[PDB]
């Protein structure tokens, strides 16, 4: 009766672990930029699948619709962003997603401590980690047609877990669930969200829809 799943635990790279440590325990005013960065990565994934479908139309068999959906849940206190982009594989996650640190991140870390904002450091391609500005734990589900559906989740602390997702199949794309901090509950109202998206992400070449309960 009981289904026992395989799970795998990895550690964040030293500089990323330190990054998360600063990001969470440092006060930033312009944290609203997290939405811009996340939407950018989703739209990037949309670009990728878009270019894929040029040479391979069967990439759209998993879904023809290409847009981004934001689903805030007032009871869960979570902000879920789902896209129907190209998606990413297990290798992409562990090699080029939650481990994006490089020789040079050191200066960026010190910059943040010296009074830099997240907007500037995000340019280093660490904009994905901006989720911890508003959320304390983030779960990212993704599936690429050349691989299975995977479930990533981490509460920072230097470690993260990933496994094959036995949950609801997405077909293709990415699902990011931000578990927002109590002092960041304002980002569950459409009034906050639409204000930020219109301001920072109006020039997106892909449709955006907000599901408000």
């Amino acid at each position: 009766p009981m289904e026992e799943e395989e799970v795998e635990t990895f550690a964040f790279q030293a500089e990323i672990a330190q990054l998360m440590s600063l990001i969470i325990n440092t006060f930033y005013s312009n944290k609203e930029i997290f939405l811009r960065e996340l939407i950018s990565n989703s739209s990037d994934a949309l670009d990728k699948i878009r270019y894929e479908t040029l040479t391979d139309p069967s990439k759209l068999d998993s879904g023809k619709e290409l847009h981004i959906n934001l689903i805030p849940n007032k009871q869960d206190r979570t902000l879920t962003i789902v896209d129907t982009g190209i998606g990413m594989t297990k290798a992409d996650l562990i090699n080029n997603l939650g481990t994006i640190a490089k020789s040079g991140t050191k200066a960026f870390m010190e910059a943040l401590q010296a009074g830099a904002d997240i907007s500037m450091i995000g340019q280093f391609g660490v904009g994905f980690y901006s989720a911890y500005l508003v959320a304390e734990k983030v779960t990212v589900i993704t599936k690429h047609n050349d691989d299975e559906q995977y479930a990533w989740e981490s509460s920072a602390g230097g470690s993260f877990t990933v496994r094959t997702d036995t949950g609801e199949p997405m077909g293709r794309g990415t699902k990011v669930i931000l578990h927002l901090k109590e002092d960041q509950t304002e980002y569950l109202e459409e009034r906050r969200i639409k204000e930020i998206v219109k301001k920072h992400s109006q020039f997106i070449g892909y449709p955006i829809t907000l599901f408000v309960e």
